[PDB]
């Protein structure tokens, strides 16, 4: 009927990206994209020496490949046949400015012109069309307000969909407060369903579930 996905940034963890398999088993997700895993699992789609990035298929026979010309350490794609759907994990690290990941995402949505395409990342960037609240992205300095606008600029550009639903739980937990910064996107045309923030994941960053059509 429909694809049930995952998404969440594991913090490096090897304890949250171990428990995964558990996690999508028990509420039936098909397809996991991760950010900041602990790379040396061997359930992981992943690139390079030190990836950032990854993606989980709970379900192995799924058709599903990895495009290599299109993913990096911190860009993962994939395209999930039978779905036609075209999905990405993408990791924008932390105090890195945000502009080199915009121009991969941007080279990865002019080859992909027309599909079906999915994202899911964290970008450390706060915005209203997430939810983030005013004192998140307003007064919080430059940079804050620089990563915001690069982001939003982004997504009007590629005409692109932000999914997150208003009413849910802060997609990023920690020490500091809570925040949100973790965006799930798609082209014009994609419909997601059942969109929501969950306390399954040890990870200081809530796990998002979400459904998407054939």
């Amino acid at each position: 009927p429909r694809l049930r996905i995952g998404q969440i940034n594991l913090g490096g963890a090897e304890d949250a990206t171990r428990e995964l398999p558990s996690i999508a088993r028990d509420l039936g997700l098909d397809i996991v994209l991760v950010q900041e895993q602990y790379s040396m699992v061997g359930f992981l789609a992943q690139c390079g020496a030190h990836p950032k990035a990854g993606v989980y298929i709970r379900n192995r026979v799924l058709p599903c490949a990895v495009l290599h010309h299109l993913s990096s350490t911190h860009i993962t794609v994939v395209h999930i046949g039978g779905w036609d759907l075209y999905m990405v994990s993408a990791y924008f690290q932390y105090s890195d400015p945000i502009d080199p990941y915009l121009h991969r995402l941007g080279n990865i949505l002019d080859r992909l012109r027309g599909a079906r395409v999915v994202i899911c990342a964290d970008t450390n960037a706060h915005s209203p069309l997430w939810h983030s609240l005013p004192r998140h992205y307003v007064g919080r300095g430059q940079e804050v307000a620089d990563r915001r606008a690069k982001m939003e600029d982004f997504i009007g550009a590629r005409r692109l969909v932000v999914h997150n639903a208003d009413g849910h739980l802060p997609t990023f937990s920690t020490a500091n407060g809570e925040s949100y910064v973790d965006v799930t996107l798609s082209t014009r045309g994609v419909r997601v369903s059942e969109w929501r923030v969950t306390n399954e994941s040890s990870s200081d960053h809530r796990l998002i579930v979400f459904g998407v059509g054939g």
